[PDB]
């Protein structure tokens, strides 16, 4: 009924930094060859979307942000083979072209077709499917989920179980998969280990879930907002520490608590200082520290390389190291089989039109994930 | 016959930074409980010893430096069980106590009894076995091999094969094992990989040996001294580049040569800028970079954590990640079985009393390893 036609629909457009989203009418072009137009069902509010508003994460403006979502295929362009109209889907902010040297590497997931390194804010063909006020509007990470309809490249969508609950599994589109994979795949957390997780938002709680799944003995949650601790303990933190309660810097506290440093630390905030602290608190000879947080654009940290010379490993990852199009349908199948939980991450549900209240809930410290329903 | 007595002998004392070593008459105390007195047979001149002279590496002065050596046990203190008089030994600048959290960990080698992290320049008991005209002389990394005789803690010595040639296997006490293990144990270089090695001294040549042993298809040597390239190619470098030949940064050159980044990079110089260049030149999604070089004391590097967030792994190690007392004998056994060569590292052989000529050869760029013989 809409196939082959321009859709007029509502989207949350960001015209300028540090301004509220504008809910207004946009035009969504029909999909071209190897593109997929999706009716959005649910989208989460991830701190990275807030980083676009704050200018922490630089992408071309004006933009339709949003990258953690689930919906139903409205129509496919010529040549699409991996999804059909009416399929349930999760957009992939990290693509999986399956052809590039990274997609073919056993341990790589940062596909060379990504729009993260050198953001253009377009479809793969360098154009936009969105018009607003007669102007072209940029895409975000090849997803743009803060719209009733979006168009993505085939390499940026995965078909998921026909019976999945989209108002939950949208979190597999970013925050859950990222934290979980950061522990089980990137860190490769071991049975009986001691973990330190810096930041207890949706991504940090997911990291804790992965640390518990891996059989960690101790999981120490770290956050300056003690209101985060209860939920962190429910999903497996054995202890929580607030840096503001100690006279000593928290890497010293954690080193003592762990009898000379943790096996695995995670930075799940996005600050240069906590990236160095998290590295410092892992054991000097065999500790591993994983950066998950997104730091302010173009800013360098300063560190003493003697932290690494002693034996520490420092690494980072996008999307928990998961090859996105292979992994997302398996993660949904595992969720359906109750292998992990998503409800502990969901604190608030709002309609899409209340997106600005959703960003307020995050910025105040009150929410973990708000799910917007269309 | 000298057992239980003071030995008067010659040692090279460094009284002050940026001076020549001074050949002095010293007194060497007999070994106390769990100590081993060694008659030196050969010691290598490592750039780390030069770092003490230049002030790159801070350790209490005055000092007997030297840490890359082999000798024969002259006597043992009370309770020594792992060597006897007459045994061939290699002193271990990284100890293996076998009782600390690190020694018990499968990966870790940076034993908590080390004198590297917060150098005291003493025996384990906090005293010196060396006097020069009534003045105590500091130890270096619990080895002090620039002496006819030294005393080490039992956890800082390994018994090796009675038939081993000490004028070659002294290199297993630091430079060979550090470079070889950095490739084979720390990086875990893979078959068919591309490697880049920054610094083509004795330790960087040993990194090349390890990369070739691991079956790397491409091994790119990087040095500003093009006279190092011939020997690098002899031990397995497929290509060499001199950053001074190029109008653009060598990380860009290496990224284009490797069609988007190397699999494994090694910093084997000791400069902050080459540590960041080496990380940058490894592939952004799955590349691994190992720091081996010792940089100037208390200096921090500056880097963009986006280099790690994409997927890179950054690590460092001491002594190639080898658990020292377990590994040094097996490395000597493997040398005796022709598993690897040490002669390519040895460019000069001098008697001990020509130590300053040995350091002049290193500083001029002529030498790789000078072995000092007794
Ligand atoms: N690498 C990747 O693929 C991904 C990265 N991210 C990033 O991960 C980070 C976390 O995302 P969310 O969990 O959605 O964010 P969030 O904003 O819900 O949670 C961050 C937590 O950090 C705490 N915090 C702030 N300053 C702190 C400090 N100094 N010390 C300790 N805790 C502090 C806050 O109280 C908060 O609970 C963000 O930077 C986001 O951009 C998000 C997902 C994917
Ligand atoms: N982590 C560890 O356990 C160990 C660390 N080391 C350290 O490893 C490093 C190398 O030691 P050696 O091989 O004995 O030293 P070396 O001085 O023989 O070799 C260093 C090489 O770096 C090259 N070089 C200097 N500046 C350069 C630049 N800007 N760009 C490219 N090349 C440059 C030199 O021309 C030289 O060939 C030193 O810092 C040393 O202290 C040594 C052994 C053990
Ligand atoms: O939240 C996802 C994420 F990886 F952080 C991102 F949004 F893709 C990033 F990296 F911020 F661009
Ligand atoms: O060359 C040995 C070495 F590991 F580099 C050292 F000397 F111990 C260090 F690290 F320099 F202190
Ligand atoms: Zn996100
Ligand atoms: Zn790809
Ligand atoms: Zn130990
Ligand atoms: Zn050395």
């Amino acid at each position: 009924s809409t196939a082959g036609k321009v859709i007029k629909c509502k989207a949350a457009v960001l015209w300028e930094e540090k301004k509220p989203f504008s809910i207004e009418e946009v035009e969504v072009a029909p999909p071209k060859a190897h593109e997929v137009r999706i009716k959005m069902v649910a989208t989460g509010i991830c701190r990275s979307d807030d980083h676009v508003v704050s200018g922490t994460l630089v992408t071309p403006l004006p933009v339709i942000a949003g990258h953690e979502a689930a919906g139903i295929v409205e129509s496919i362009g010529e040549g699409v083979t991996t999804v059909r109209p009416g399929d349930k889907v999760i957009p992939l902010f990290t693509p999986q072209c399956g052809k590039c040297r990274v997609c073919k590497h056993p341990e790589g997931n940062f596909c060379l077709k990504n729009d993260l390194s050198m953001p253009r804010g377009t479809m793969q063909d360098g154009t936009s499917r969105f018009t607003c006020r007669g102007k072209p509007i940029h895409h975000f990470l090849g997803t743009s989920t803060f719209s009733q309809y979006t168009v993505v490249d085939e390499i940026s969508v995965a078909k998921i179980d026909a019976a999945s609950p989209l108002e939950k599994v949208c979190l597999i589109g970013c925050g859950f998969s990222t934290g979980y994979g950061s522990a089980v795949k990137v860190a490769k957390v071991t049975q009986g280990s001691t973990c330190a997780v810096f930041g207890l938002g949706g991504v940090g709680l997911s990291v804790i879930m992965g640390c518990k799944a891996a059989g960690a003995a101790r999981i120490i949650g770290v956050d300056i907002n003690k209101d985060k601790f209860a939920k962190a303990k429910e999903v497996g933190a054995t202890e929580c520490v607030n840096p503001q309660d100690y006279k000593k810097p928290i890497q010293e506290v954690l080193t003592e608590m762990s009898n000379g440093g943790v096996d695995f630390s995670f930075e799940v905030i996005g600050r240069l200082d906590t990236m160095v602290t998290a590295l410092s608190c892992c054991q000097e000879a065999y500790g591993v520290s994983v950066i998950v947080g997104v730091p302010p654009d173009s800013q360098n940290l300063s560190m003493n390389p003697m932290l690494l010379l002693s034996g520490r490993t420092w690494k980072g990852a996008i999307f928990g190291g998961f090859k996105s199009k292979d992994s997302v349908p398996k993660l949904v199948a595992d969720f359906m089989a109750k292998k992990f939980a998503l409800d502990p991450l969901i604190t608030h549900v709002l309609p899409f039109e209340k997106i600005n209240e959703g960003f307020d809930l995050l910025r105040s410290g009150e929410s973990i994930r708000t799910i917007l329903t269309f």
